[PDB]
């Protein structure tokens, strides 16, 4: 049962964390379920089983508090607070742009696919969807929508950007699981390890060092409240608003 994820997050847990997606006002109702979340775990074994019970369900915390912002269905005074409605969208609200760069080559755009943001992480990009593919085995450049339609593909999606360094970035993993050291680079930068970071790994160029602090505390607030239902420290270093994005 190694890499199962049972044991440490339960149905109610996470039911309780995303308590409005099954909500008539949510868009992907019953799509993202519990056992498509445990099923792609499984296919990223040190995904909540690096360190100790604390450090796992930390990081567990992390990946939920990122992913809830992502698919956000949030308002200024929705019900039980804001920082209850993640997992309301499980796809991009805007579908016109393809996100081809046809400069990358080792992923050719195939022709009328769109590779806007789909899953938790709303991957996006023909550069994200095809080395993505390429390692859990699937034609996502081709088929770029079954992210879309199976929630365990969904969910290896988000796993997998999340396990998955892209120079000059660390992982997501990495840096909360205490693995990361910042290069002298980084630490002038004001990269230093925490959940921070996690945010200027996702969006920072349109986030942090201050240009969208609204959007920044919206992904702390899932997580300090997904912190607070594990019982685990959130950790330092928690904003980014004093970190300059990666280059
Ligand atoms: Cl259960
Ligand atoms: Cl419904
Ligand atoms: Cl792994
Ligand atoms: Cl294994
Ligand atoms: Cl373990
Ligand atoms: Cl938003
Ligand atoms: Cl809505
Ligand atoms: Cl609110
Ligand atoms: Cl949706
Ligand atoms: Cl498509
Ligand atoms: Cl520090
Ligand atoms: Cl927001």
């Amino acid at each position: 049962e190694f890499g199962d994820l049972s044991g440490i997050i339960s149905r109610d847990q996470f039911y309780k964390m995303l308590k409005h997606m099954n909500d008539n006002d949510c868009h992907a109702v019953g799509f993202f379920t519990y056992d498509a979340f445990i099923t792609a775990a499984k296919s990223f074994p040190s995904f909540g089983n690096t360190g100790d019970l604390a450090m796992r369900k930390k990081e567990i915390a992390a990946f939920f508090g990122q992913t809830s912002h992502e698919t956000t269905g949030g308002w200024s005074g929705a019900p039980d607070g804001a920082n209850t409605w993640g997992y309301c969208y499980k796809e991009e609200i805007d579908k016109s742009d393809p996100h081809c760069d046809s400069n990358n080559l080792e992923w050719p755009c195939a022709p009328g696919k769109f590779y806007y943001g789909r899953g938790p992480m709303m991957l996006s990009w023909n550069y994200n969807y095809g080395p993505c593919g390429r390692d859990l085995g699937l034609e996502l450049l081709k088929n770029p929508d079954v992210a879309s339609s199976d929630p365990v593909i969904a969910f290896k999606t988000a796993i997998w950007f999340w396990m998955t360094p892209q120079a000059p970035k660390p992982s997501c993993h990495d840096v909360i699981t205490d693995q990361w050291e910042p290069s002298a680079a980084d630490i002038s930068a004001g990269r230093l390890p925490g959940y921070g970071v996690i945010t200027n790994i996702i969006n920072g160029g349109l986030e942090c060092a201050g240009r969208d602090v609204a959007k920044v505390q919206d992904r702390i607030s899932f997580y300090t409240r997904y912190c607070g239902m594990f019982g685990v420290d959130p950790g330092s270093n928690i904003d980014c608003d004093n970190q300059r994005p990666f280059n």
